[PDB]
RNA sequence: GCGCCCUUAGCUCAGUUGGAUAGAGCAACGACCUUCUAAGUCGUGGGCCGCAGGUUCGAAUCCUGCAGGGCGCGCCA
């Protein structure tokens, strides 16, 4: 109990582009940003008025599952956003997102906000007081041994859980500058209160937090353990100004949201948080920081292009540093990294391994890398009529209820506003192309996990061991293999899957 | 994230915060001693400068820049 990989099987329940929280679904005369790319936007321009542009969230309704599972999972691309772990497909929803990376060690920071550590650093210092006027090209050396010798701003990690404290500037604060009048208690406790990570896993031990907090004076190279979210409260004289918030894992710290006090704002608290939480890598022994989840199509979040982070890719599991993309990712064009043997006309072969299911690849730092993921799944790559041809195959194999759609059927009609079109899209870099599917078939690799998982319906309640592979009904057999298309293979060979019906 | 502030001894301070780093308390010596030159009072002597350049016989000193020293509060899923 409370240690499996659980997750259900993905339905994208979808909403009028309305409800949408950063796009709205409207972007001006940018209908390029609003599809793939601009090959399509070419074609689809006159026909996206006869075709709606929803908002496609692609994620299931997840219980628990284990630290070390999900180090995999943020890694993926599913990052954890309430209980609801989702992801984009970096296809055609119109709101992408893809986990990020920084590393504190040769962070490439510009110099406008080099000024911004010259400011929080003379004000705290206590006047005449000076820890000598030495070099100082390392900028851990004057903020680590200055936090403790006084009493200017002194901070205490503390576990996710409920605080009356950061009641009073969690509404006002949203009352003075994000105009939420209307905030009911329910707002704070779904947050940062009930986290898919263990329950046991945010506890551990008090161990763990007595020397985080004694990260200032800690040797390198002391075992941490210590997997979790994480909340340092900014104290200040007998009161509280800042509230951090942010996920640390067994291998990198995921950081998330920031609170300040309306009228308390004194101290700059904005960026305090950030540029004294990175350096805790070098104190400790960590070795990642997740900025958290990215999203191109919003400009508001272009502040965290100077945080260093790493814009990810979900269908080939390889990092890359946001700089050298930074042109290449803009106006929410696609992002899929091919290899030497490029071919327009064949689809990628995928990998399944422990340390190559988003665990990590090998990277050159001064590589000329070039865009191949246009002419893919674009009207001037040639895949899609291999892709069209690879469905039908698959419902004459073994009796999978997956049916090919027409050219002109991608994205819904507007005419489907009647009928909710409840289904899994084929063409979608995030979910496994059938090029690797199909391979698995011939190779026999299902074989081994066929006839030990066992068949769980949420309205059903019972157990029973699987001898016949045919024997089960195909509808739930289609909801099977979709998750084995979008969550890692291996993976679902130490995890049990759940399915949702029409919900 | 943008703003105006000061970048001189182990310390506090001068040179309208541009033309020698000087007095004073400290630690040093000493004609200064009833064994108060290791708790009097007088000569004072080592304690000399920050990272780069910038436009001028000139730079502790109009500072664009950087590391470190001052002040409202921000386009912070
Ligand atoms: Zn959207």
């Amino acid at each position: 109990m409370s240690d499996r990989f659980v997750i259900w099987a993905p339905s994208m329940h979808n909403e009028p582009a309305a409800k949408c929280g950063y796009c709205h679904g409207n972007k001006g005369g940018n209908m390029d940003q609003l599809f793939a790319l601009d090959s399509w936007a070419h074609r689809y321009m006159n026909k996206m008025d006869v075709v709606k542009i929803e908002n496609c969230t692609i994620g299931s309704f997840v219980e628990h599952m284990d630290v070390a599972t999900y180090d995999r999972m943020c890694n993926m691309g599913f990052r954890r956003s309430g209980k609801f772990l989702y992801k984009v497909d970096p296809l055609r929803n119109c709101c992408r997102l893809y986990t990020i990376r920084t590393a504190p060690q040769e962070l490439n920071m510009t110099k406008e906000l080099k000024k911004c550590i010259s400011r929080f650093a003379t004000r705290i210092t206590s006047e005449d007081y000076c820890p000598a006027a030495v070099a100082s090209s390392d900028f851990v050396g004057k903020i680590v041994n200055a936090e403790m010798n006084s009493k200017t701003f002194y901070t205490r990690f503390e576990p996710a859980l409920y605080s009356e404290e950061k009641y009073h500037l969690f509404v006002k604060y949203q009352e003075k500058v994000h105009q939420d009048y209307n905030n009911s208690p329910k707002s704070f406790k779904r947050f940062l209160c009930d986290t898919p990570f263990g329950p046991e896993a945010v506890l551990g031990t008090q161990e763990s937090w007595e020397q985080l907090n004694n990260w200032q004076r800690m040797k390198p190279g002391e075992k941490l353990k210590h997997m979790g979210p994480v909340h340092e409260c900014y104290y200040y004289e007998g009161k509280l100004i800042a509230i951090t918030v942010s996920d640390i894992l067994p291998s990198g710290i995921s950081s998330v949201y920031f609170i300040w006090d309306p009228d308390y704002s004194k101290w700059s608290l904005g960026k305090l948080s950030a540029l004294r939480d990175l350096a805790i890598i070098q104190r400790t022994n960590l070795q990642y920081y997740y900025l958290g989840y990215y999203i191109e199509d919003c400009p508001k979040m272009n502040y965290k292009a100077n945080y260093g982070a790493e814009v990810l890719d979900v269908c080939h599991s390889k990092y890359i540093p946001l700089k050298p993309i930074q042109d290449m990712i803009s106006r929410g064009k696609l992002f899929v990294i091919g290899e030497e043997e490029t071919k327009v006309t064949k689809e990628l072969y995928l990998v399944d391994s422990e340390t190559g299911r988003g665990e990590g690849f090998p990277t050159d730092n001064v590589v000329k890398y070039k865009n191949i993921a246009e002419e893919i799944y674009g009207v001037g790559g040639c895949a899609f009529k291999s892709a069209n041809e690879s469905a039908l195959e698959l419902k004459e194999l073994y009796g999978i209820p997956y049916e090919e759609e027409d050219l002109d059927t991608i994205y819904h009609l507007k005419e489907h506003n009647g009928h909710a079109p409840n289904g899994i899209p084929n063409v979608v870099p995030g979910l496994l192309p059938l090029w690797e599917l199909l391979d698995i078939m011939q190779s026999g690799k299902i074989t081994d996990l066929e006839g030990r998982l066992f068949l769980f319906e949420i309205e059903t309640e019972g157990i029973r061991p699987l001898i016949n592979f045919y024997s089960e009904p195909p509808n739930v057999k289609k909801r099977i293999c979709d998750v084995i298309r979008l969550f890692g293979f291996e993976t679902c060979m130490k995890a049990v899957i759940l399915y949702s019906e029409q919900m």
